[PDB]
């Protein structure tokens, strides 16, 4: 019985499908990181909002939606094509690789309302999540998403969660080990945070495995048979009874697609992408190195090709958010 | 046009007459100020969750509602009279003095979802506000006033929001220097939260003059004529629309008593207390030193007469929190 404006600001974020074909550009931390393989200069905030409005510019033509930060991205969003919603990210960039827990801490300028205020069609927020953590630790996390889920009721905002599981025993999320583990940690913090008390909208979290590791996609060793990663995504599926949708993690625009159409015959339905790296990534090298026409034509071609392939996945794999179990 | 749910809850906190006739013990830091006075020694967390259980258990058949704070006073919240309300308090104990700003930062394991699990009737939040500050640190604190508010709006529970003034060009509060600027520094603050976006249900403030300055109480340097400071109040109760209650800032329960017929005389229609160490501090010493028994008997007889003389002013000098301009 979702409130008819939180349905509302949904449909604007959504194809005419009720697919949530969104672009990703939140990346703060994670966008310096790229840049400074191709510079030796620590970024400016110019730099970094014209890259943000170069891809609003080119490429919101062709999403339903897209996701921006409210530190950077706001002249991107103002750029953004007159029928692309918007969501803003409101939790802080990255976490203290120093401090214990990974804990959720928003914005400190920031409130559900005044991103309302900015336009936003929707609030997201990034929790990192370890379902075997101490419970010292994700109880503040629990309570942490109940303020924000309050908050989002009170401002008829839909609330978009997403999950990015991780676990201190084992540190390196791209390993063979983690592999084994990430269906169960991915699963099981939909099932909890599908829970009313969060007053979630929509869920956007990970592939519940690593498909670097799945047979058929796998170079090196081998940690599921397709037969078992089909059933994990079987699993994500009956985790949740929310819409959900996928983020790409980075991989190349290719085995992200791959892994949509994986997704679908496995019979996960899930309901759309908030597709970030896989399709602009090749832009932050050629706009370092070129400059801002080149980075241009590249969204214009590469870019184009990159979301165009997606959204053509995207109609034959994906199911409207409003669809019910 | 505040809910039905809202109104019931404040209702709940008030007497037969209307007036929120409070007690407040929600102290942590403060209160281990005051017990480090008598022991050489730190306190420990049974002791405080037993002096506030006393302290419910004595009083609270005399006041309309407790404020209690959910780090110690669980125990106590189930110990207060069956037709007394309750408040818990949400912020994280005093200030960093090493940390610029006062910044507002709720307890860790809470939320407002949680508060009213625990039984609440309202959600309490201090805020630490000079209206002279930098804006670069009041744009953290209007947000995050904004965020507790809207949580409140959906879990549907009353917002109490207590202001304390500072500056920190006068560090000392209590000084003469300080006396001079209080009254801007509360009747601003009070206008800036009263704003709707605030969703403030019930203001919890200072007295906006230092009484121990003002003509006629003045021991010393008088700051203010009794003309002067009647004024104040009069500008006090002009700067908002919203109920209002009066915290005793730890004064003696007479000055507080003599103040709050001061304010009634000045045509400040304030709404009632939330009166904490004006009623109960003499307790402290006696529990420490002297031990449960005694307390108790402290309690019954200098307790019991600084409420019940309270109560008689009250009285005589309070108005309904639903009194319209
Ligand atoms: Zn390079
Ligand atoms: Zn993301
Ligand atoms: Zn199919
Ligand atoms: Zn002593
Ligand atoms: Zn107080
Ligand atoms: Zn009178």
């Amino acid at each position: 019985s979702k409130s008819n404006q939180k349905i509302a600001s949904i449909e604007q974020l959504s194809n005419n499908e009720g697919i949530i074909s969104a672009l990703a550009f939140d990346q703060r931390g994670a966008l310096k990181r790229m840049m400074a393989k191709h510079q030796t200069e620590e970024p400016t905030v110019a730099q970094i909002e014209q890259l943000k409005v170069l891809v609003a510019e080119e490429l919101t033509q062709y999403a339903s939606s897209i996701l921006l930060d409210p530190e950077y991205g706001l002249p991107a969003s103002d750029a953004r094509n007159k029928d692309c919603g918007l969501l803003l990210a409101y939790e802080k960039t990255g976490y203290d690789v120093n401090a214990k827990g990974r804990l959720p801490d928003c914005l400190v300028e920031w409130s559900a309302k005044r991103l309302k205020e900015q336009g936003a069609n929707a609030v997201k927020f990034l929790l990192y999540y370890d379902v075997d953590d101490a419970e010292e630790i994700n109880i503040q996390k629990k309570a942490y998403i109940e303020r924000i889920g309050s908050e989002c009721v009170a401002e008829d905002i839909p609330f978009f969660l997403e999950v990015l599981t991780y676990d201190d025993n084992i540190p390196d999320n791209g390993s063979v080990e983690f592999a084994k583990v990430k269906p169960r940690k991915v699963n099981e913090a939909m099932k909890l945070f599908s829970e009313p008390r969060f007053n979630v909208d929509v869920l956007k979290v990970e592939v519940p495995v690593n498909m670097k590791y799945v047979e058929g996609f796998a170079e090196g060793e081998v940690v599921y048979t397709k037969e078992e990663a089909a059933q994990h995504f079987k699993d994500q599926d009956a985790a949740t009874h929310l819409p959900y949708i996928y983020l790409s993690a980075g991989v190349s625009a290719e085995l992200f697609q791959e892994t949509l159409k994986f997704a679908h015959e496995a019979g996960a339905k899930f309901n759309g992408v908030l597709c970030g790296r896989a399709t602009w990534s090749g832009a932050v090298q050629v706009y370092i190195e070129q400059g801002e026409d080149a980075a241009r034509e590249w969204l214009r071609t590469t870019g184009f090709k990159n979301i165009d392939d997606l959204n053509k996945v995207l109609k034959d794999t994906a199911t409207s958010w409003k669809q019910r179990k």
